[PDB]
């Protein structure tokens, strides 16, 4: 629009506030990208590891997610989606996405994104697994979510009983632990197994909190790499699932619980090129040239929101790992090549975005 120009971006930089909260509101330019909106709201922040992050946009009454890719325009990404479902019905989410190896040690060296990774994983946690995992575990990262957050409380407060009935009757248990431990355990009992399972936890700092959490949680809930269904081959295809993420690099599984196998290191990526078989229902399709292999990696994806999406990630590691600013993606030349959509084709330039406190 003209004024219609004001984005509101969730993302995980913890305040006072709500949680649910936690948002930026942006106004931007016509020329704008995401690249700008993320570049904004991380430095506000302070953070070193801006390459980590990612922009992801949902549907509030969907699964379908839309990764936007960094060169993507904001107006052009905002346009396109408007025309399926109108603004309120949409999520813009900052993200991190693309974990270097060894990344829980990088991060302590980068205290505002240990923070954020860490409650974009908390709340991937709350919302997908803390009602199934066992109880015990449950009650940890809830006690560790308390230690972490309450940093100058001395290590024994939560002994006395009005202290306790402060988090349990003003704060809302619900804050740390899940519906389910709440809904099956006796107030006192709960109480004592707190109190209980607290103590090992009462002497850590704020950053060893943390890293305990990621600790107790990575054996019950993988937060480090995503997966697709997809299939590889350019004549013979093979429906597969790759998981992509640091450890893996790109690999593909085999047995429930088997150790993935590997297809190919990040730093072996040298060119991502996008395309679209000519079909009524168009397949999405993607080739990595990948160092020393003759042959490209053929990816066909089961819809082209699927293909965008494993495009930004792999993309993504390609510019973390070289420590490149420019994407890895080549532009399309032959018949039914694409680019990814919405690339556009001291404060008063059209590419500006401020946050507005």
């Amino acid at each position: 629009g003209a004024m219609e120009r004001v984005l509101k971006v969730f993302h995980y930089f913890e305040n006072s506030s709500e949680p649910t909260t936690w948002a930026s509101i942006i106004r931007h330019g016509d020329a704008t990208d995401v690249r700008g909106i993320i570049q904004k709201i991380v430095d506000c922040h302070k953070v070193k590891n801006v390459a980590c992050y990612g922009l992801r946009l949902s549907h509030l009454q969907s699964e379908e997610v839309h990764w936007l890719h960094l060169d993507m325009g904001v107006s052009n990404v905002r346009e396109k989606f408007e025309l399926a479902h109108p603004p309120e019905e949409w999520k813009y989410e900052l993200r991190i996405r693309y974990l270097p190896k060894g990344f829980l040690n990088q991060f302590t060296e980068d205290k505002p994104t240990l923070n954020f990774f860490y409650q974009q994983v908390k709340n991937d946690y709350m919302l997908e697994i803390a009602d199934q995992v066992d109880q015990e575990i449950a009650l940890k990262l809830g006690c560790l979510e308390i230690r972490r957050s309450y940093g100058e409380m001395r290590g024994n407060a939560l002994e006395k009983k009005s202290n306790y009935e402060v988090l349990e009757k003003d704060v809302g248990l619900r804050r740390f632990f899940p519906k389910s431990l709440l809904d099956s355990v006796k107030a006192k009992t709960l109480r004592k197994l707190i109190q209980q399972t607290f103590r090992q936890f009462a002497n850590l700092n704020r950053e060893e909190s943390i890293l305990k959490f990621f600790e107790i949680l990575s054996p019950v809930y993988r937060f480090d790499k995503e997966c697709f269904k997809c299939a590889l081959g350019s004549s013979w295809i093979i429906s597969v699932e790759l998981a992509i993420g640091p450890e893996e690099g790109i690999s593909y599984l085999t047995d429930k619980g088997a150790n993935p196998t590997h297809l190919a290191d990040f730093n072996q990526v040298q060119t991502i090129q996008y395309s679209n078989s000519e079909d009524k229902d168009r397949k999405g399709m993607l080739q990595l040239k990948i160092a020393g292999a003759p042959e490209p990696l053929t990816v066909t994806a089961p819809s082209l929101t699927i293909a965008e999406n494993m495009a930004d990630l792999i993309d993504g590691y390609c510019r973390l790992v070289n420590g490149a600013t420019q994407s890895f993606i080549i532009r399309p030349q032959k018949e039914g090549e694409r680019a990814l959509p919405s690339i556009p084709k001291v404060s008063e330039t059209d590419d500006y975005a401020e946050i507005i406190d």
